């Protein structure tokens, strides 16, 4: 029933299942060992995560395993995207075997790293920007892959021993060429308050609606992992954003990455920047910092 | 999206105070809460409740099933063994749903915590016999539960057990629901063959549920299919595997959780039969 891939397929004999790195909704992933798995320096183990069920798993879990697994394979390698590295899909449970990030998803990282007195060491307004950048970067790399994310968030952001961001869980990914799986999709498994109008209404998913969401993650570095629509629940959001509602300026942000933010969040999609557009932006940004 | 308001439920948001989470979950947040006017009879009465809410992370499917679950509780009577609906804040405000609250959690948990290194075989069988009564009422309120599992099962300070999670139950009768359903959201190893492999949910499913359940009570709060991942189950079960008999079980339990898992539906007890046999038992133990 699982899909056999000889090229991707990692022996499990080769892998030392660690600590779990958190409990998990639609499965686990665990920290492990990975002898071969770097081709260049075999008898060499790599420390890698292993996404896997849980015993109460759904149907719905492994379809999603199994999805994320595949997309992660039409996906090119890109600096600033968690790649996959192996899989284990024969005799036993699902493996999907990708690169291990030290330091965690970026919302946990971002708070950590808060000075005192909002209610270890400091990120500077370059870092933020940097950050940013990087991530726009990933999804320059997704948009030109035909891959919407769908779920971009900071949560859903990675970060390695060498503070590089990794866009991560393409568990909800599409390709934006799936007619047939975007014709059918009733009701919504993305957090709404990341979510663009239209694919909110209307169930309209495009690079611009990801866009939208770059937005929201955008919000979320400059607030030091700040929760979106803060004071307003999610049951209140669909009538505000109707109305146009639109997030006020974080503490760690300049005018302009603000009106960034506010283009990221145009009501009409074409008229939100390209990923293209945002990494020129930002580059532009970056190397006029001025610390 | 916006409510409509059904005056008999509405509890009013300032005679409510939410203290402790009792734990963060994956579709919603559940908060003890001090409730007064919550037991019409007495208003001045403070009742301590459990509140179902959304999390800011929230999906449009988790706001649907918080409202599918509230509208399910209402269509259910009181009963000692379900945790019932209390009342609901919907209007000018997250959705709250206000539930009995059960201090010692769900079943799970408190069965692996009085593992040898507490629980009676009396004890066990009462609390099977409970649930069989619950199942029995909710089955006659023509609701499938469709999760019932050790995990979805409150116990209260008095050790009374209390099913709950009514999230994924539905009527009988909500054949459009029924009709697209697509990729199953129940843990597979709770899952009747049918319910699985055919998408067809009855009691009869909510009764096979109910063997596992039982599975889960007499090892004390173990996983089902031991050693055996979700993966291969699949293949398993349509070549009629079946689960061993538990170390704190009689040869009668288990051929009892053996009929709950008859390859037909039909074959397999009715939750009246397991109230009566059980019922017999629990007086024969002891
Ligand atoms: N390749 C990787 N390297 C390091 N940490 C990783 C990782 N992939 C995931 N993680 C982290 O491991 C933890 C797993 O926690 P959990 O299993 O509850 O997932 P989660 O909280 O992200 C919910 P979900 O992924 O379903 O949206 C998270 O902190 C996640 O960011
Ligand atoms: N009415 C109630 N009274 C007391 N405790 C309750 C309760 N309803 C839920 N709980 C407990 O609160 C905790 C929060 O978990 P939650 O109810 O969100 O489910 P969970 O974490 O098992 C995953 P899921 O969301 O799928 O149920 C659990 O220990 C649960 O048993
Ligand atoms: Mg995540
Ligand atoms: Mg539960």
């Amino acid at each position: 029933e699982l899909p056999e891939d000889p090229k991707w397929e990692f022996p499990r004999d080769k892998l030392t299942l660690g600590k779990p790195l958190g409990e998990g909704c639609f499965g686990q992933v665990v920290m492990a060992e990975a002898v071969g798995i770097d081709k260049d320096k075999p008898k060499e183990a790599v420390t890698v995560a292993v996404k896997m069920l849980k015993d109460d798993a759904t149907e719905k879990d492994l379809s999603d395993l199994v999805s994320e697994m595949e997309m992660m394979k039409m996906i090119g390698k890109h600096k600033n995207i968690i790649n996959l590295l192996g899989a284990c899909t024969q005799d036993g449970p699902l493996f999907v075997i990708v690169e291990f990030a030290s330091k965690g998803n970026l919302r946990e990282f971002l708070r950590a790293r808060r000075p005192p007195g909002m209610e270890e060491e400091q990120m500077t307004f370059k870092d933020l920007v940097s950050c940013t950048f990087q991530l726009a970067r990933g999804m320059e790399f997704l948009a030109s892959q035909k891959c919407i994310h769908r779920d971009l968030a900071a949560r859903n952001v990675l970060v390695t021993e060498n503070n590089v961001m990794k866009i991560a869980d393409f568990g909800l990914a599409r390709d934006i060429n799936n007619i047939d799986y975007f014709k059918k999709t009733t009701n919504g498994r993305l957090p709404v308050k990341w979510m663009a109008p239209e694919a909110l209404f209307d169930r309209v998913y495009t690079h611009q609606s990801d866009v939208w969401s770059f937005g929201v993650l955008m919000w979320e570095i400059f607030t030091l992992g700040g929760s979106p629509y803060p004071g307003i629940p999610v049951e209140e959001l669909f009538k505000l954003l109707k109305e146009g509602h639109r997030m006020d300026k974080p503490a760690n942000c300049t005018n302009e990455l603000f009106m960034m933010m506010r283009d990221c969040w145009h009501a009409v999609p074409s008229q939100r920047p390209t990923f293209k557009q945002l990494v020129e932006d930002l580059d532009r940004i970056l190397t006029l910092t001025t610390n």
